[PDB]
Protein backbone atom coordinates (compact mmCIF):
# COMPACT_ATOMS: atom_id res chain seq x y z
CA UNK A 1 0.00 0.00 0.00
CA UNK A 2 2.98 2.47 0.25
CA UNK A 3 3.68 4.31 -3.06
CA UNK A 4 7.08 5.52 -1.85
CA UNK A 5 10.39 4.13 -3.18
CA UNK A 6 11.52 1.28 -0.86
CA UNK A 7 14.59 3.13 0.61
CA UNK A 8 12.26 5.96 1.67
CA UNK A 9 9.77 3.48 3.19
CA UNK A 10 12.62 1.91 5.26
CA UNK A 11 13.71 5.43 6.26
CA UNK A 12 10.15 6.16 7.41
CA UNK A 13 9.97 2.87 9.39
CA UNK A 14 13.29 3.64 11.12
CA UNK A 15 12.20 7.21 11.97
CA UNK A 16 8.80 6.17 13.44
CA UNK A 17 9.75 3.27 15.82
CA UNK A 18 0.82 2.14 14.15
CA UNK A 19 0.10 4.43 11.14
CA UNK A 20 0.68 3.60 7.43
CA UNK A 21 4.08 4.56 6.03
CA UNK A 22 2.71 7.11 3.62
CA UNK A 23 0.73 9.02 6.33
CA UNK A 24 3.84 9.15 8.59
CA UNK A 25 5.79 10.44 5.56
CA UNK A 26 3.29 13.32 5.26
CA UNK A 27 3.85 14.20 8.98
CA UNK A 28 7.50 15.03 8.15
CA UNK A 29 6.37 17.83 5.83
CA UNK A 30 9.66 17.08 3.99
CA UNK A 31 10.26 16.15 0.30
CA UNK A 32 12.62 13.14 0.42
CA UNK A 33 14.42 11.73 -2.68
CA UNK A 34 16.93 8.90 -3.00
CA UNK A 35 20.19 10.22 -4.42
CA UNK A 36 21.55 7.72 -6.98
CA UNK A 37 24.54 5.75 -5.49
CA UNK A 38 26.61 6.44 -8.69
CA UNK A 39 25.86 10.20 -8.94
CA UNK A 40 28.30 13.09 -8.47
CA UNK A 41 26.48 14.23 -5.32
CA UNK A 42 26.71 10.76 -3.80
CA UNK A 43 30.45 10.59 -4.63
CA UNK A 44 31.17 13.93 -2.99
CA UNK A 45 29.11 12.97 0.04
CA UNK A 46 30.80 9.54 0.42
CA UNK A 47 34.15 11.35 0.20
CA UNK A 48 33.19 13.86 2.93
CA UNK A 49 32.39 10.86 5.11
CA UNK A 50 35.57 9.04 4.13
CA UNK A 51 37.99 11.90 4.73
CA UNK A 52 36.50 13.69 7.79
CA UNK A 53 36.36 10.68 10.16
CA UNK A 54 38.55 11.72 13.12
CA UNK A 55 41.44 9.45 14.23
CA UNK A 56 40.22 9.87 17.82
CA UNK A 57 36.86 8.27 16.86
CA UNK A 58 38.16 4.78 16.09
CA UNK A 59 35.55 2.67 17.97
CA UNK A 60 33.74 2.33 14.61
CA UNK A 61 33.90 2.82 10.81
CA UNK A 62 31.10 4.46 8.84
CA UNK A 63 29.41 3.16 5.71
CA UNK A 64 26.84 5.25 3.85
CA UNK A 65 23.76 3.01 3.19
CA UNK A 66 21.42 5.58 1.63
CA UNK A 67 21.72 9.24 0.82
CA UNK A 68 18.48 11.23 0.82
CA UNK A 69 18.05 14.72 -0.56
CA UNK A 70 15.53 16.57 1.60
CA UNK A 71 13.46 19.76 1.25
CA UNK A 72 11.60 20.93 4.37
CA UNK A 73 8.40 22.80 3.60
CA UNK A 74 8.89 26.51 4.23
CA UNK A 75 12.65 26.28 4.56
CA UNK A 76 13.51 27.74 1.13
CA UNK A 77 11.51 30.86 2.02
CA UNK A 78 12.92 30.92 5.62
CA UNK A 79 16.58 30.64 4.51
CA UNK A 80 16.18 33.30 1.81
CA UNK A 81 17.53 36.24 3.96
CA UNK A 82 20.82 34.25 4.30
CA UNK A 83 21.05 32.52 0.86
CA UNK A 84 23.52 35.18 -0.38
CA UNK A 85 25.35 35.51 2.91
CA UNK A 86 29.01 34.69 2.51
CA UNK A 87 30.66 31.69 4.04
CA UNK A 88 27.87 29.14 3.57
CA UNK A 89 29.13 25.64 4.36
CA UNK A 90 27.82 22.09 4.17
CA UNK A 91 28.20 20.74 7.73
CA UNK A 92 27.21 17.63 9.75
CA UNK A 93 24.57 17.37 12.42
CA UNK A 94 24.02 14.07 14.20
CA UNK A 95 21.12 13.16 16.51
CA UNK A 96 19.31 10.11 17.89
CA UNK A 97 17.01 8.32 15.44
CA UNK A 98 14.02 9.14 17.73
CA UNK A 99 14.62 12.91 17.21
CA UNK A 100 14.34 12.75 13.41
CA UNK A 101 10.53 12.96 13.15
CA UNK A 102 10.72 16.27 15.10
CA UNK A 103 13.82 17.46 13.28
CA UNK A 104 12.35 17.00 9.80
CA UNK A 105 8.86 18.25 10.71
CA UNK A 106 10.08 21.35 12.60
CA UNK A 107 13.74 21.76 11.41
CA UNK A 108 16.78 21.86 13.64
CA UNK A 109 15.93 24.01 16.65
CA UNK A 110 17.93 25.65 19.41
CA UNK A 111 17.73 23.85 22.83
CA UNK A 112 14.87 25.53 24.77
CA UNK A 113 15.76 28.46 27.09
CA UNK A 114 15.51 26.29 30.24
CA UNK A 115 17.37 23.08 29.10
CA UNK A 116 20.81 22.44 30.77
CA UNK A 117 23.94 23.87 29.18
CA UNK A 118 26.40 21.03 29.87
CA UNK A 119 27.22 19.56 26.49
CA UNK A 120 27.27 22.97 24.76
CA UNK A 121 30.48 24.99 24.73
CA UNK A 122 29.06 28.20 23.33
CA UNK A 123 25.54 28.46 24.63
CA UNK A 124 22.28 27.32 23.19
CA UNK A 125 22.48 27.35 19.39
CA UNK A 126 22.45 24.85 16.57
CA UNK A 127 25.71 22.86 16.52
CA UNK A 128 27.47 21.41 13.45
CA UNK A 129 30.77 19.65 12.75
CA UNK A 130 33.03 19.47 9.68
CA UNK A 131 34.22 16.05 10.87
CA UNK A 132 31.57 13.41 10.14
CA UNK A 133 32.57 11.33 13.23
CA UNK A 134 32.18 14.23 15.67
CA UNK A 135 28.55 14.52 14.58
CA UNK A 136 28.06 10.74 14.14
CA UNK A 137 28.94 10.26 17.84
CA UNK A 138 25.69 12.13 18.66
CA UNK A 139 23.65 9.36 16.90
CA UNK A 140 24.25 7.26 20.06
CA UNK A 141 24.39 4.20 17.80
CA UNK A 142 25.64 0.84 19.27
CA UNK A 143 26.75 -2.74 18.32
CA UNK A 144 23.15 -3.76 19.05
CA UNK A 145 21.69 -0.86 17.07
CA UNK A 146 24.32 -0.08 14.37
CA UNK A 147 22.25 2.10 11.98
CA UNK A 148 21.95 5.86 12.50
CA UNK A 149 20.97 9.04 10.74
CA UNK A 150 22.97 12.21 10.15
CA UNK A 151 22.17 15.47 8.39
CA UNK A 152 24.09 17.65 6.06
CA UNK A 153 22.86 21.21 6.29
CA UNK A 154 23.78 24.29 4.40
CA UNK A 155 24.75 26.71 7.17
CA UNK A 156 24.99 30.45 6.62
CA UNK A 157 27.97 31.21 8.83
CA UNK A 158 28.78 34.69 7.52
CA UNK A 159 31.29 36.41 9.77
CA UNK A 160 32.35 33.83 12.32
CA UNK A 161 33.20 34.60 15.94
CA UNK A 162 36.16 32.31 16.34
CA UNK A 163 36.81 31.00 19.85
CA UNK A 164 39.13 28.44 21.36
CA UNK A 165 37.50 28.16 24.80
CA UNK A 166 34.01 27.60 26.15
CA UNK A 167 32.00 30.81 26.46
CA UNK A 168 28.22 31.09 26.88
CA UNK A 169 27.52 33.56 24.07
CA UNK A 170 24.34 35.55 25.00
CA UNK A 171 24.68 37.96 22.03
CA UNK A 172 26.98 37.84 18.98
CA UNK A 173 29.42 40.76 18.54
CA UNK A 174 28.24 43.29 15.93
CA UNK A 175 28.63 41.97 12.38
CA UNK A 176 29.03 38.34 13.43
CA UNK A 177 26.53 35.70 12.22
CA UNK A 178 27.93 32.55 13.89
CA UNK A 179 30.50 31.10 16.27
CA UNK A 180 33.24 28.75 15.21
CA UNK A 181 35.03 26.73 17.89
CA UNK A 182 38.63 26.29 16.58
CA UNK A 183 39.84 22.67 16.68
CA UNK A 184 43.43 21.49 16.73
CA UNK A 185 42.54 19.41 13.67
CA UNK A 186 40.80 20.80 10.60
CA UNK A 187 39.87 19.45 7.13
CA UNK A 188 42.57 20.67 4.78
CA UNK A 189 41.29 24.18 3.77
CA UNK A 190 42.99 23.87 0.35
CA UNK A 191 40.86 20.74 -0.41
CA UNK A 192 37.49 22.56 -0.10
CA UNK A 193 35.05 21.87 -2.90
CA UNK A 194 31.91 23.72 -4.01
CA UNK A 195 28.57 21.87 -4.30
CA UNK A 196 25.77 24.10 -5.58
CA UNK A 197 27.81 27.18 -4.44
CA UNK A 198 28.17 25.78 -0.88
CA UNK A 199 31.70 25.05 0.53
CA UNK A 200 32.27 21.42 1.50
CA UNK A 201 35.34 21.01 3.77
CA UNK A 202 35.95 17.38 2.86
CA UNK A 203 39.79 17.49 2.90
CA UNK A 204 41.58 15.03 5.19
CA UNK A 205 42.28 16.53 8.65
CA UNK A 206 45.52 18.38 9.20
CA UNK A 207 46.87 20.31 12.09
CA UNK A 208 45.08 23.65 12.25
CA UNK A 209 48.12 25.34 13.76
CA UNK A 210 45.79 26.88 16.29
CA UNK A 211 47.60 26.85 19.64
CA UNK A 212 46.12 26.59 23.14
CA UNK A 213 42.69 25.49 21.95
CA UNK A 214 40.51 23.26 24.10
CA UNK A 215 38.80 21.69 21.09
CA UNK A 216 40.21 18.77 19.10
CA UNK A 217 37.90 19.52 16.15
CA UNK A 218 36.03 22.49 14.84
CA UNK A 219 32.44 23.11 15.61
CA UNK A 220 30.08 25.69 14.22
CA UNK A 221 27.11 27.31 15.97
CA UNK A 222 24.26 29.48 14.65
CA UNK A 223 21.78 31.16 17.02
CA UNK A 224 18.97 31.73 14.49
CA UNK A 225 17.12 28.67 13.11
CA UNK A 226 16.70 30.46 9.76
CA UNK A 227 20.49 30.17 9.07
CA UNK A 228 20.09 26.45 8.40
CA UNK A 229 18.89 24.88 5.12
CA UNK A 230 18.95 21.07 5.49
CA UNK A 231 20.10 19.32 2.27
CA UNK A 232 20.84 15.67 2.89
CA UNK A 233 19.99 12.92 5.32
CA UNK A 234 22.30 9.94 5.40
CA UNK A 235 21.47 6.54 6.73
CA UNK A 236 24.81 5.32 8.10
CA UNK A 237 26.13 1.91 9.10
CA UNK A 238 28.39 1.95 12.18
CA UNK A 239 30.83 -1.02 12.24
CA UNK A 240 32.28 -1.28 15.76
CA UNK A 241 35.92 -1.91 16.90
N1 LIG B 1 24.94 17.20 17.11
C1 LIG B 1 26.06 17.43 16.42
O1 LIG B 1 26.23 17.01 15.26
C2 LIG B 1 27.13 18.24 17.07
C3 LIG B 1 28.17 18.68 16.25
C4 LIG B 1 29.19 19.46 16.77
C5 LIG B 1 29.19 19.82 18.10
C6 LIG B 1 28.17 19.38 18.94
C7 LIG B 1 27.14 18.60 18.42
O2 LIG B 1 26.18 18.36 19.39
C8 LIG B 1 26.56 18.98 20.56
C9 LIG B 1 25.91 18.87 21.72
C10 LIG B 1 24.80 18.03 22.14
C11 LIG B 1 24.08 17.13 21.34
C12 LIG B 1 23.08 16.34 21.89
C13 LIG B 1 22.77 16.41 23.24
C14 LIG B 1 21.77 15.51 23.89
O3 LIG B 1 22.01 14.32 23.97
N2 LIG B 1 20.70 16.06 24.51
C15 LIG B 1 19.84 15.32 25.44
C16 LIG B 1 18.44 15.12 24.85
N3 LIG B 1 18.26 16.00 23.67
C17 LIG B 1 19.07 17.06 23.35
N4 LIG B 1 18.69 17.62 22.23
N5 LIG B 1 17.57 16.92 21.78
C18 LIG B 1 17.33 15.96 22.65
C19 LIG B 1 16.20 14.98 22.59
C20 LIG B 1 15.29 14.82 23.78
C21 LIG B 1 14.77 15.44 22.54
C22 LIG B 1 20.23 17.42 24.23
C23 LIG B 1 23.47 17.31 24.04
C24 LIG B 1 24.46 18.12 23.49
C25 LIG B 1 27.84 19.66 20.35
O4 LIG B 1 28.48 20.29 21.19
CL1 LIG C 1 30.01 12.80 22.19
Amino acid sequence: KSKLPKPVQDLIKMIFGGDPIDVNYEKLKTDIKVVDRDSEEAEIIRKYVKNTHATTHNAYDLEVIDIFKIEREGECQRYKPFKQLHNRRLLWHGSRTTNFAGILSQGLRIAPPEAPVTGYMFGKGIYFADMVSKSANYCHTSQGDPIGLILLGEVALGNMYELKHASHISKLPKGKHSVKGLGKTTPDPSANISLDGVDVPLGTGISSGVNDTSLLYNEYIVYDIAQVNLKYLLKLKFNFK
